[PDB]
Parts: structure tokens; sequence; C-alpha cells
């Protein structure tokens, strides 16, 4: 049926924007995966700038349910954070999708449709604002210690995750993540 | 001349590519900017490939001269880390290249061509190997102090970087990057 073709076609841009963004696949690109003509990507997504919204959209939404359910089962801040770390982990080995999809298209702000910017942008607040209330809570608990501010300890490490996934890609390396994100987690371990 | 034209070519093609990668600009978009028709590109370049295998080394040759030029004026290696940073935020200040060719092309890393990929990881090895110098200076001399080696602190600078200019592209805002970036040297100062 129709959803489960609009699904297909997002599943497939979303491995393809993970390779190398916004500018990196073409309609072409999904119909040789997904087997639907050009003209049915169109009937489903009257743009590629509303395609790729509706995917950042569902990836936030998805991103925002998982770093939830690691809030829920796990009690302690410093733990909410060593599993985040962890499941960037996992996703780097399994390879499938191991960049996130909006640190990506953060990289081509300058181009990319406005209403595209505004899905990336709001992930980026939001991850910040979630890092910032799991480093409030760890110094209310008594469980981390900061220097500066809970917000400018999250806005570092956001940057630190997202330039360690670059790494991962760039000079190679299953390692490359933890070595690099991990050692905050150990400084600010009260 | 010949030459001018070529070097026209990779400046244009140099300021597209810091805009959106690999994959956000054409010949024809050269052709607008720089004035010459679309097979005259391809008497200098014979591929696109070639064309920004040519643009990133021409970038690295600068990179390093720049970095070197840090590291001679300036005696104390904290001082060359610091002037480091602050070569970045005057880069995003100006606006014109307010991002690293390398990094941003790191993140495009599995659709690009094999050679442009060499180019990209030669650049992260290198400035990897610089920072790492300039951290076991600062060791020798008792100008810095670090937790584990200094290619280990290298790895989590160039990656702490690298992901401020993507947060200063990203949610706003030509504070962020010494925001994200000057706390780490300020804790390794002995």
């Amino acid at each position: 049926n129709p959803q489960s073709k609009a699904d297909d076609i997002l599943q497939c841009a979303r491995t393809l924007i993970i390779r190398g963004g916004y500018n990196s696949f073409s309609y072409a690109d999904i119909s040789q995966v997904v087997g639907i003509r050009n003209a049915s990507i169109h009937h489903h997504f009257p743009s590629k700038s509303d395609l790729v919204c509706k995917l950042v959209s569902q990836y936030r939404q998805e991103a925002e349910a998982g770093i939830a359910e690691l809030e829920k089962n796990i009690s302690d801040p410093l733990e909410q954070l060593r599993a985040y770390i962890g499941y960037w982990e996992g996703c780097i080995a399994d390879a499938t999708h191991p960049f996130c999809v909006c640190a990506l298209l953060a990289s081509e702000i300058p181009v990319l449709p406005e209403t595209v910017v505004l899905e990336v942008r709001a992930h980026f607040r939001s991850l910040s604002d979630w890092l910032t209330a799991v480093l409030e809570r760890g110094i209310a608990q008594g469980r981390l210690v900061l220097t500066g501010t809970a917000r400018a300890n999250a806005e570092i490490f956001m940057a630190t995750v997202h330039g360690a996934m670059l790494s991962a890609r760039a000079h190679g390396d299953a390692a490359t993540f933890g070595a690099i994100t991990r050692p905050m987690l150990e400084r600010i371990t009260a």
C-alpha cells in the first residue's frame, strides 16, 4: 500500500543521506533501491526538501525516544551519559547508520533548503537541552563535578560527540569514538 | 594566461566546497563565478575528482604553512594552541571560509572518490601529528598538564575543534567556537 511505499522511500533516503548528505543522492538512486519509478516518489513527497524534512523529523522523533528510554531505565545521570556514548559506539559498529543525520546535514547548512535547516537546528538545540538536563541532575545528585555551567558542558560534550563521529569516519577506526568521548565522562565523575 | 584561469577555478571551487561539500557544486557553478566555459574547466582539470584533489592538496599546503608560522613565531606551546584557536575564530568571523575543507569532506567520505579520501585523511593525520607535537613540547617544558598521552589529547582537541566548527555553523553563533574549544586549553594549563 501507499504508506509502506512512503516508509520504504524514507528508510532508503535515510541510509543514503548518512553516506554523503543532502546532495549525495537522487530520486534515481531511491528508484534503484526501492523499485518505484520516479513519478511515484513525487506522489509521496512533492519535493526533495519535503522528503528530507520528513526524514529528519522522523530521525529526531526516534532520537528523542531513544535518549528518553535511557533516561527512564537508568537512575544515575553519569550512567545515562555513558549509555548514550555506548549507543553511538554500537551504531558505528553496526555500520548501517554510523553517523548522525543531523550532524552530517549541519556541515552543509549554507546550501540546504531553509525548511531542512530548521529541522537540523532543532535537533542540536534539543540534544543540547537533554545533555544539559542530565548534567544538571548529576550536579543535583552529587554524581558529577563540572567547571562552568551545565549548558556549557553540554555544548562541549555534544561537539566532542560530533567531532568523534567525524574522526571515526576519517582516519579510521571503531575505537576512535570512545577514545575521544569517554575521557570527559571520567573527568566529570565525582 | 592558463595558470591564472587554473588558480581562479581552484579559488572558486574552494569557496563553493566550504558551503556544502563535494556534491554541492557543479562545473556550471564554477562557470557562473569565473566566466570560463565548461570545456575550458576540463582543459585545466580532467575530472572533478582531480580538481578537488588539487584543491585539497593546496588547502593542506596552506594549512601546514600557517600552523608552522605559529610554531615559528610563538615560543610557548600553550600559546601555539591558543593562537590556533584564534586563527579559526578569525576565519569564522570573516565568514568567507568559516569551515575546514577537510573536516567538511570527511563527513562525506563514503561517497567521495578514493583519491580525494586519501587527501582528506592525510590532513587529519597531519593535524593530529602537529597537535601531538605541540602537546609533547608543552609537557617537556612543564607548560601543560595532561591526563592520558599527548596523542590521545591531540585527537580530543582536533575532534573538539571540528565539532565546534559544526556547532557554530548549526545552532548559530560567533562565540560558540571559542566557548567549546577554550575550556580544554585552560584545563591543561599548568
